[PDB]
Formats: structure tokens, C-alpha cells, sequence
């Protein structure tokens, strides 16, 4: 059985946990409980292949930034999440991308840029600006909502497809 | 900060995941999604001490029984869960306890016997029979409900106290 080690990264509050819990439990969490480090294992069928996804839900809190080194060395693909109503979270993306690139010593790391909270009317980040950043990295860009489940399966499945390309 | 490595074990369907999700997220999961292996890292205050709980939510499915050796070596304390309306899950307790004892090469492993689903009227295991088994092992016994939260904090906090009391 093909195993894929996925790591969900991004600023504190973008919805990493809500995206992961929506994917795993089909449940939206309204509460904000800052994560230290949670992991999940889930069997899924992607393009007719039975995949085992090992998902790491990481801390966005900068106090836990020392923990990044290990998971960036072991992770195969990275879901880089910002929130479309939080300008700073979009600005933080490039810091995550640069750290992943430095740890892996590569510009070809499987990654997907995710613009979460697309259900919210309070947009502050233009879809075009996010599409342009993903193009500069050569990676896919998908808008999601952990609340409605819009784009959630697509974001994770696209990341698995990126890891398969790389291998 | 004192870290406690807790492992939730028991037969397929007893409510290991619902207990863990209730403890951490304060809500009840009605769905039945069989676990492979999930982990959670949560900060809690127990008896005025800031504890880091590393909780392993394991597979009850006998197909994943080979995975036990690793988590039984790493785990410091074990929540041994049966469901009060499932006699087979109560009989399976002895097998989990024997396996933990053999892996750790000790008779004094921190453990708590948990009789879950105490909200259900369909009881098949008498409280006295479970109390007698827990006495024979020299471990605490608590009845819980992942639905109502009855005994949930007490089961996990008692296990932390067992790891701490064994120290
Ligand atoms: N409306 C809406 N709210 C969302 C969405 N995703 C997450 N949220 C909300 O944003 C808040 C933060 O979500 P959370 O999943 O904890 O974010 P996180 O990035 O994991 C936080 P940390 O880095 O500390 O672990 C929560 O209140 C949650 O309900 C979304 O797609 N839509
Ligand atoms: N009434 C009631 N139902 C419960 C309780 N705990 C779990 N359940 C129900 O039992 C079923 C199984 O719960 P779950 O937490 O998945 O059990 P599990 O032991 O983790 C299953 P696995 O070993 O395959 O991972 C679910 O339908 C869940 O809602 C409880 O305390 N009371
Ligand atoms: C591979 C490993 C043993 C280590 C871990 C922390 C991790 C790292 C990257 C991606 C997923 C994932 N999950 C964990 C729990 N499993
Ligand atoms: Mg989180
Ligand atoms: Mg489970």
C-alpha cells in the first residue's frame, strides 16, 4: 500500500486543523484550539489507487517553530495554507516555502498553495495575487472552505498527485 | 514541562476515538470511522501541574494487531477500554493487559480500566464484575460516557496520576 506523508503548514489561525478534521471526520470545528502537533492516518482512494495518508497537523504558533525541522525533513508533500481574509497569513506563506526549500535543499518539493475560508465575505487577499505566487513557485493553487468542504478533497488529492509526480 | 505518553487501547467499537475526541474537543462523534492510528499533543493542568499529554488513539481492528508492539514499548500509561454493552470487548481486556505486561516486562504498568458507553441502557457487563477484574489487576476502574462526558476527565487524569504515582 502506497503511503504519502503530508504536512499541513501555515500561520496560526488559517484553518489547518479545521481542514484536516473536515477531511478526516467530515466535521467543521468552530472552536480555536491552538495545535502543538497532531497526526492522523487515513485510507483513501485517489485515481483508483488505495492510498494511506499520514497527515501531520502542525503548530502555526511561532513559539513551536523549532519543531519544523524534523517534519520538514520527513514530510513528502506540504499543504501551505493561508486564509483569504488574513493578509498577514498570505505574507507568511513565502517564509514557510523558503524554510521547506532550505531543509530539503530543493526547489522541487511537492506543495500546494491553499487559500482557506473562501466561504467568508471579508476577503482581503485577491485570488489573482495568490494564483501569481503559486505560479512563481510552479505549484497548484486551490481555494477551500473547511466549513462547507469546498475544495477540501481537491487540495489533499492534488498534493498526493504532486508527490506521485516527484517520485 | 512534564510529558505523559498515554495510549488508548481496546476492541473495535468500544469508543476509544469518541473518548479521546470528547476529552480534547468537548463534543461527541456519532459516526463510526475505524482508526488506523491518530496522535494528539495537548496541554492540560492536572493537580496544579501543567502537563503535556501525548495521546495515542489506536486501532481496535485485529488486522492492525502487529502495530501494538511499538506503541506498547513507547507508551507510559494505558487506558484499557471496553464497552459496557459488549461482553467480548470486556473479555479482550485481559489480552491487552497480558500483551502490555509482556512488552514492558513488568506487572506494574500504569493502567486504568474504562467501562465506556455507560449512558446506554443495554448493559451486558455488571459494574461489580468489572470492579473485580480491576481489583485483580491492582488498577483503577472508571465507567465513562463519550456522549455525556461522564467520567471522561477522571479516566484520563487518573491515568496521568498512575504514571505520576508509579514515579
Ligand atoms: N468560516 C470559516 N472558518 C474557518 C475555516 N477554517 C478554519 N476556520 C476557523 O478559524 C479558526 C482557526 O481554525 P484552526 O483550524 O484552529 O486554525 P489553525 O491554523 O489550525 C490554528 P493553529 O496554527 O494554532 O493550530 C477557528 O475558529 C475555525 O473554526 C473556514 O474555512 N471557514
Ligand atoms: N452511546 C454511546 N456511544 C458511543 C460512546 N462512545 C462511542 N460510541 C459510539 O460507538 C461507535 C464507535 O465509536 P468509536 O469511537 O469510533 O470507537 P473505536 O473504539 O474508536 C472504533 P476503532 O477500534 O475501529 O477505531 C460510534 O458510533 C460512536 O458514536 C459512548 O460513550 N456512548
Ligand atoms: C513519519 C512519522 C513517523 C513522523 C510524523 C511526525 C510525520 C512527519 C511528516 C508527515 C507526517 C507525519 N506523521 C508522523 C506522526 N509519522
Ligand atoms: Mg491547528
Ligand atoms: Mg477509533
Amino acid at each position: 500500500m502506497t503511503e504519502y506523508k503530508l504536512v499541513v503548514v501555515g500561520a496560526d489561525g488559517v484553518g489547518k486543523s479545521a481542514l484536516t478534521i473536515q477531511l478526516i471526520q467530515n466535521h467543521f470545528v468552530d472552536e480555536y484550539d491552538p495545535t502543538i502537533e497532531d497526526s492522523y492516518r487515513k485510507q483513501v482512494v485517489i485515481d483508483g489507487e488505495t492510498c494511506l495518508l499520514d497527515i501531520l497537523d502542525t503548530a502555526g504558533q511561532e513559539e513551536y517553530s523549532a519543531m519544523r525541522d524534523q517534519y520538514m525533513r520527513t514530510g513528502e508533500g506540504f499543504l501551505c495554507v493561508f486564509a483569504i481574509n488574513n493578509t498577514k497569513s498570505f505574507e507568511d506563506i513565502h517564509h514557510y516555502r523558503e524554510q521547506i526549500k532550505r531543509v530539503k535543499d530543493s526547489e522541487d518539493v511537492p506543495m500546494v498553495l491553499v487559500g482557506n475560508k473562501c466561504d467568508l465575505p471579508s476577503r482581503t487577499v485577491d485570488t489573482k495575487q495568490a494564483q501569481d505566487l503559486a505560479r512563481s513557485y510552479g505549484i497548484p493553487f486551490i481555494e477551500t472552505s473547511a466549513k462547507t468542504r469546498q475544495g477540501v478533497d481537491d487540495a489533499f488529492y492534488t498534493l498526493v498527485r504532486e508527490i506521485r509526480k516527484h517520485k
